[PDB]
């Protein structure tokens, strides 16, 4: 075992990288004021995420395996996520609706809810802009611990994630370590 070593680089508003994260965010969260957008540089978590991506790309054909989603969390889970990512222990902070794992919203305004990006003592809310390996997904249920198996004859091979609606997804549930990378942290208020 390694990692637990990361750097946090604050993006300057003059920087286009900032305006791109802010634009995807403002599509649903234009009513909030961004205090800072930081980039989370965890090399060991990133290398493990890329190696999972190389595998998914080599098995899911034409599928765009990676999506950039949102994850709202409390002020105190920021150290944890920045070190471990969204590991199996962090599952116990999320819901169970579509299975035991980590939930990611498509629209930042779902993740902006006070139940998820709980405002701290200063009133700051934390929403991550995560790189998620969504791959091939099915419909989820509360009883899941691992994604359902694709084929009944071949049940060793399973779905990569689960969603609320397969034709019009709004949220995804990831179940394995290294499936999600907390690339950006968006800190904001009301
Ligand atoms: C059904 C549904 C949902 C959904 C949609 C978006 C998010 C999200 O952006 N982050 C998280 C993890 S933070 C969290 C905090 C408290 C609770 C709770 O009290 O149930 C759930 C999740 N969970 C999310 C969840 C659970």
């Amino acid at each position: 075992m390694k990692q637990q070593n990361f750097c946090v680089v604050e993006l300057l508003p003059s920087d286009p990288e900032y305006n791109t994260v802010a634009s995807k965010f403002n599509q649903t969260c234009s009513h909030f004021r961004i205090e800072k957008i930081e980039r989370i540089q965890n090399p060991d978590l990133w290398n493990s995420y890329q190696a999972k991506k190389k595998t998914m790309d080599a098995k899911n054909g034409q599928t765009m395996n990676e999506k950039q989603l949102f994850h709202g969390t409390d002020a105190g889970s920021v150290p944890h996520v920045n070190r471990n990512g969204f590991n199996r222990s962090y599952a116990g902070k999320n819901a169970v609706a579509y299975g035991k794992g980590t939930y990611f919203a498509v629209n930042a305004n779902y993740s902006a809810n006070d139940t998820y990006s709980r405002p701290d003592a200063n009133g700051r809310k934390h929403v991550y802009y995560v790189r998620v390996l969504t791959g091939i997904y099915t419909h989820g249920n509360h009883s899941l611990i691992v994604p359902p198996s694709k084929n009944p004859q071949n049940p060793t091979d399973l779905y990569d994630t689960v969603t609320d609606n397969v034709h019009h997804p709004s949220l995804f549930v990831a179940f394995y370590d290294y499936q999600a990378y907390p690339e950006y942290l968006i800190t904001f208020r009301k």
